[PDB]
RNA sequence: UAGAAGAAGUAAAUAUGUUAGGACCCGAAAGAUGGUGAACUAUACUUGAACGGAUUGAAGCCGAAGGAAACUUUGGUGGAAGAUUCACGCAGUGUUAACGUGCAAAUUACUUGUCAUAUUUGAGUAUAGGGGCGAAAGACUCAUCGAACUAUCUAGUAGCUGGUUCCACCUGAAUAUUCCCUUAGGAAGGUCAAAGUAUUAAUAGUAUUGAUUGGUAAAGAUAAUGAUUAGGUGU
RNA sequence: AUAAACAUACUUUGAAUCGGCCAAGUCUGGUAAGCAGGACUGGCGAUGCGGGAUGAACCGAACGUCGAGAUAAAGUGCCAAA
RNA sequence: AAAAUGAAGACAUUUUAACGAGUAAGGAAACGAAAUGGCGUAAGGACAACAAAAGUAGUAAAGAUUUAAAGUAAUUUAGAUUGAAACUGUCCUUAGUGCAGAUCUUGGUGGUAGUAGCAAAUACUAAGAAGAGGAAAAAAACAUCUUAGAACUGAAGAGGAGAAAGGUUCCUAAACAACAUUACUUGGAUUAGGGUGAAUCGAUCCUAAAUUACAGAUGGAAAUCCUUAAGAAAAGGAUUGAAAGGGAAUAAGAUUAAUAGUUCUUAAUCAAGAGAAAUGGUAACAUAUCAUGAACUUUAAAAUGGAGUGUGAAAAUCUACGGAAGAGUUCUCUUUUCUUCUUAACAAAAGUAAAUUCCACUGAAAUGAAUCAAUCAGAGAAGUGGAAUUUAUUGGCUUUGUAAGAAAUUCAAUGAAUUGUGGUAUUUUUGCAGUCUUCAUAAAAAUUAAAGGGAAUCUUUUGCUCGUACUAAUAACCGCAACAGGUCUCCAAGAAGCAAAAUCUUUAGUUAAAUAGAAUAACGCAGGUAAGGGAAGUCGGCAACAUAGCUCUGUAAGUUAGCAAGAAAGAGUAGCUCUGGUGAUUAUCGAAUCAGAACUUUAAAGGUUAGGGGAAUCCGACUGUUUAAUAAAAACAUAGCAUUCUGAUAAAUCUAAAAGGUUCAUUACAGAAUGUGAUUUCUGCCCAGUGCUCUGAAUGUCAAGGUAAUGAAAUUUACUUAAGCGCGGGUUAACGGCGGGAGUAACUAUGACUCUCUUAAGGUAGCCAAAUGCCUCGUCAUCUAAUUAGUGACGCGCAUGAAUGGAUCACCGUGAUUCCCACUGUCCCUAUCUGCAAUCUAGUGAAACCACAGUCAAGGGAACGGGCUUGAUUGGAACGGCGGGGAAAGAAGACCCUGUUGAGCUUGACUCUAAUUUAUCAUGUGAAAUUUUCACUCAUUUCGUUAAAUGUUAAAAAAACAUUAAAAUUGAAACAGGCGAUUGAAAGAGAUAGACGGGGAGUUUGGCUGGGGCGGCACAUCUGUUACAAGAUAACGCAGGUGUCCAAAGAUGAACUCAAUGAGGACAGAAACCUCAUGUAGAAUAUAAGGGUAUAAGUUCAUUUGAUUAUUGAUUCCAGUACAAUCAAUAACUCUGAAAUGAUGGCCUAACGAUCCCUAAGAUUUUUAAUUAG
RNA sequence: GGGGUGUCAGAAAAGUUACCACAGGGAUAACUGGCUUGUGGCAGCCAAGCGCUCAUAGCGACGUUGCUUUUUGAUCCUUCGAUGUCGGCUCUUCCUAUCCAUUUCAAGCAGAAUUGAAAAAAGGUAUGAUUGUUCACCAUUUAAUAGGGAACGUGAGCUGGGU
RNA sequence: CGAGAGGAACCGUUGUGUCACGCCACUGGAUUAUUCAAUUAUUUGAUCAAAUAGUGUUGAGAAUCUAACACGUGUUGAAAU
């Protein structure tokens, strides 16, 4: 048959990201001595709206500690930040909302966000709206600490991985029911080309494996092995279970 | 069962037959390989352009009256909605109207619908052939799409259809049998023609006489195997 | 007994063909069929001519170009020779 | 065919006799008594006046047209005419050698046929001019130009201009052969000239989506990737990308046959050049350059959605007062109706605005201030006084310079006159202020300015390159064209009206845009009306009719409480003369809007524009999308609901590969993959089967490898190995599924109830003759006079049913169905009106189709003749209609079947394959347990930065600033052979091996057949019969049979006689066992049927293995091939019998099988060599 | 010799196309026509009986002989380089196996209403609800509301309801 | 005729329906004699007179055509069956 819609998605055609009005890459600043063995102070100049993402972005401004000028950064807002607030980033920073601390200095039970999976990689985990990761325990024997990811999974990271103390702003975004197809159309203004999704059973046998006959149905089980080739991998993949959960 | 038994073969020009090659001439739907295309249409992005008149009246706000309170009744203000309609436009529901060698290789008239946010639209730009694009009809990808266009392989193959060019003279057929992936076709064989021989235990789709073979027509039915209507005699 | 020397025996090479159809003092399946399928022979196909008004097969009889006569099937009131 | 003659005659000899039809097919050449005979086309080698000028030809070749002759024919010969330079006859040789067909190719030409047509876009007329081109017994029409009449587009135009595209189509002159469906003096047509002027408009400059280089990386290759990451490359990152984004700077008048923000006059602007460092104000802030301001850093501008309301200013229209000039009307009036009364870029500052934001004084409550709405205040309202910015250039409007000298309107014959002031009116444009809305927040750079810091100590010149004409469309672009189709924009008057609607008009444009004139038939296309009845027409109210604006009253069931709703329904509306309400300025001035009252009439929305309404059922929730060119929908989307995987070095996924690419400028409120389709109510039972999964088991089965053994070695053998499958569990909002019989309640039904077969579970809640029910037009009500229709019920429901979603409908729908009211030519049943055609004429002028053609009946025939046979009957040429025929035209039937012809799609069809997966190999160091587990980093992976303090020693009050160092190489500490982390000898890419893999590639899907399919095997095969007394022999003809069975059921010898019947014998009888008699097979013989058999071929007894080896010759199917079977002998060794004999499987007719490949048995009877003796 | 090809002189082989394509076919089906007439329709002969008596007013069993092509069968002769395939609407003609009107005979014909039969096809034979329907069934009206053919009459005559 | 219930026919007279042929007097319908009149919108300065809205529209509307809507004729005679 044809190449299904999932195959056509990996080619980088019209399915490219609609990132033209985006503000930029949101991350911590690059690690240095003044962050490893001191604290640098940042000023939250403004809080802006980055298209395509649900959380506001803070236009933080630091001072260059080795040369003359400014280090205009772009952080992800923690809930409660306000314009003109001072935020301190470093190993000796105080445990306040918005401060950037290595994950080893946070007491067990601290709620953090924008955590680095690897030291110095400028933020990976807990970046969506209203999300956060909790610190579970420390292990000074091998300099590793345990955190609980927003998916519930537990992850062990190095004790010098940085994080922002608090909650990502914009929580409760997905609790408001979209009511109209027009509203969902505007949701993907700064996203990829995915929205109007035709059911595979409404397709033809050439287009999709579900492309059916005289009655709209599937015909074969929709739970498939992980090793299925691209093209026939349509439906539920490696499904340990199905049906409504109890 | 091949051979020998006082060697016959060879060469070249023709004719006929078999075989391979374009193969008596014309004919597929297809397959592969390499290139050209988004000036039509499909979707996406960048940068521009285009809402005039009415209908209805959501929160929010203000007065009056009633109330212990919660608040309620009533009159305004406000101008929301993928709200209702008209217009410039656009589409194509009906007439299954006109036309149907047309104005037109899809148009015209009235009617109908729709007529700014899932809107309409120009330019630039991106996506290309077992690929793209698709609010999904196998739809669209330059009047070409259930796999575009163009050139080469390629005069592709065809047991199938059509055609196959001067005269006179002589001879003149076939539908049995065996085998086939065989049943619209082949090979062995029968019928036929043309060449070339042999003095030749090498004549007969006939009748007669003679010795035979057979089990058909007929015939039989307490003659064998069966089928079937009755009438006497005896126990 | 009759016939047979352009008799007889062939040898070699090869063409086309194996869709058939009709008749009947014949048969089988079928109610039956201008149906389907067979035995024997003769025909049409490959075939014109005279007759049946006309007709692939029926009847007479098979064909170089003509003249004259006797005929065959069948006919002789007119079309139409008698 | 036979005789006779026979070197040359000639006619392919002479005589006699017999014969001669023919499709497919054959008879090549030569061959004297000739093994068929000849004609024609073209070229090659010879021959052609025999006596030394040797075929024909300017005294007319070839060719063409005909007249005659010869030949059975193919053809040849000659004359005449035309033609004017080459050609012919015979013999061999050679071949691109003979045409009526191929829907044949190319070219030309007929009938149709002077036929169909030259009918959308309202429309032309008179006089004159030019011209060959309005003549004439009306030849009724006449192209271009001027004037007059009459008209249309109607200012979202048939107007004035651009982008794309076109490319000279632009202007003028000469000229009309061709072209614009007649004509043309016209033309976007022919010929020849002319025409496009920029410092200010654009391109050029910048960047957006995106695009492309050197080096690097990848690739067998072409080439691909990377775009600043990999680089000794580029303070920081290369090229291209916009005539609609950003952008230094120009206007008015005049001018040309044509160019003008481009030329001329006048008047401007811009850029690049040349000739210890200021005041004022309390403050917000202000000063014709002034009044210094480097490196470095920051801020702002360029540069930012949309809606709606209010309002400032300008312009257009309208209007008030005063006029000046011209024009129209005027025997009826009209102090009247119409036109003109204007002003640029750039600057100035008499006078004077609206809105917003700040500053100073003061301190608000009895809270005030304010808007159409809002909104605001002790982080300070209101008040008073100030400052700033915006308002199409300076500074918004009037005004001024430019500047009246221009331009407009008149007058005179170049010269003269005038060029006030307003509006609480409408529209457009351009700004401003707040309000609303987003799970949408609505570009970048070139370039410019300011700030922080304090390093250093007016005149004039020039402004280059390219585009510039014209159309921009009912004739310049794309559709074959002057095509009713398509194609992005700017400016935009009056009436009337809610309206940029319909209708009419002014400025501008045009009267031609594929020809007309006469007549006024039929049938048409477009627009209409109609008596009485009112859907009776019809599949169906299809088409048409009908309602239609505004004001007031009134408005149901149902409902998601928002709607339904313009529900439904009723009344009013004209003209004229009046009355009253709604304000501003302080009596004057002004706005369209509402209400009311007399009177009149032809009783009033209706010229134009302008909803038909109601009661139900089904589907989809809605707005939206869809098969360009027959399907617009119930289909797709949708929001909502639900499920699966993934912690980013991941999931999905593109690529041959890749420091490769997409979601991802991302991070579970995320990314990817699916089903159902709003809301309400609810989603029942089933894990057996197939999927998926497991956090799971070991010693069932499992590869290449590894190890070990024997052997001279290859080889062989044994043991051990991962995933996978198997074993066990989970999962259905995973694929899916969700029974049968019988009996029983005081009449008749029905069966609450038991019985028992059975499943993984037995269809649960619901719903129903449903868009789902065969029977079926189900049964009962209701709708109608009448109901295969609709609706409401019943439900053992062929074959309803729960996210393949079940039930439910409020609003909504160019969706499907039924019924009412109203209205009507749908109909009873047709009449009639208009325009354009059709008819005839002048000019002009095709196409489809065509074997030849064209009166009937019957017969026969290929079973439906125009032709043939027999009759009926006919006068030649035809015009307007017409739709019976020509089995009319269009198209190698698209339905069905046959091809050993395909293609799309599907699947544990066969054979493979990319992706996925598992094991082994590919040697980093240092150790411990029985190779595994450890520790490190050094290859390797994944990352981050300006490779910016690594390692080891040493010593949360404040949205503000931080840089170019003083001082004495320090100030500002040293070293490591690690830029910093992460993984790490594991993972990746390679090879080999196992699994999985319709994601993908290639191919196949027998035959016979009263069409094919389903059924059956008449396909290999035997018996009886059809079957016709030799042989052969049909049907999907009839009655049946085979794919075996047998160490005895083979061989032999001997003995015996069978089935049945009668008569006897204790139990014993109809049937037990014994005896006699009769007994032609009526028994038995493995089997289907038919044959054979009595001292047997049957039963019993006994021996036995001939059911063996080797070699020949025949018979049956037969093609006289193979296989198979049937026989006759010979040479061995044997069995049985006294022996003759018999025995090479079964009493006979069926019981079966090639090439290649695999796998067993056999080849010692004999021949050699060497060595002794002769 | 054995291992086998059963499609048995012996390929290694699953479906579906209503999206379909090509070479062909009347060697071959779906429609008319043609032969046949089982089936359908109509008509006869005999006379066991019914018809209160009476085989034949009216019927006529058990048997038996025909005709028709208006049903469906049976066949495959023509058409596969195409004969436009149902019904309805409009219109003409033809058959008689006559429904009415005309003329007659018979009856178990008293009258009226009827029933059987002969001459006769010149003239008439309707309006609607439901269904695409042919067919059917209802409600009326009429003197009667008969049955059929013409390529199952009639698509360059219409419609497009069904297929 | 019949017990009764019920219950005809021939001649004669008069009408209706349909079919066919006609016809325009009376009744009705169409009507671009854009006839006569009225009137909405636009434009002629107003009155008069018109024009435009492809026939602006409405009322009456002759002629001509026509009726299933008006009205006439086919009641008609001999012979042979």
């Amino acid at each position: 048959g044809r190449r299904t819609l999932s195959q056509r998605k990996g080619r980088g055609s019209i399915f490219k990201s609609r990132s033209h009005h985006k503000l930029g890459v949101a991350q911590h600043r690059a690690i240095d001595f003044f962050e490893r063995h001191s604290t640098v102070r940042g000023l939250v100049k403004s809080i802006e709206h980055d298209p395509g993402r649900g959380a506001p972005l803070a236009r933080v401004v630091f001072r260059n500690p080795r040369q003359y000028g400014l280090d205009k950064e772009l952080f992800i807002c923690a809930e409660g930040l306000y314009s003109g607030q001072y935020i301190y980033c470093g190993s000796k920073a105080s445990l306040h909302i918005g401060n950037v601390l290595p994950i080893g200095q946070c007491p067990e039970g601290t709620v953090v966000c924008n955590v680095e999976s690897k030291p110095g990689d400028r933020g990976i985990i807990a970046r969506a709206s209203g999300n956060y990761a909790t610190v579970i325990s420390h292990n000074a024997d091998n300099e590793t600490t345990r955190i609980r990811l927003p998916s519930g999974a537990k992850k062990t990271l190095k004790s010098n991985c940085r994080a922002m103390v608090g909650i990502i702003a914009g929580g409760g975004r997905t609790e408001k029911p979209i009511l109209k197809a027009g509203v969902a159309y505007r949701m993907y203004k700064a996203k990829r080309t995915t929205w109007p999704r035709v059911r595979g059973v409404a397709m033809n046998p050439v287009d999709h494996p579900h492309g059916g006959g005289n009655h709209q149905h599937v015909g074969h089980p929709t739970t498939l092995k992980r090793s299925s080739p691209p093209g026939q991998k349509a439906g539920k993949v490696a499904a340990r279970r199905t049906g409504l959960i109890r």
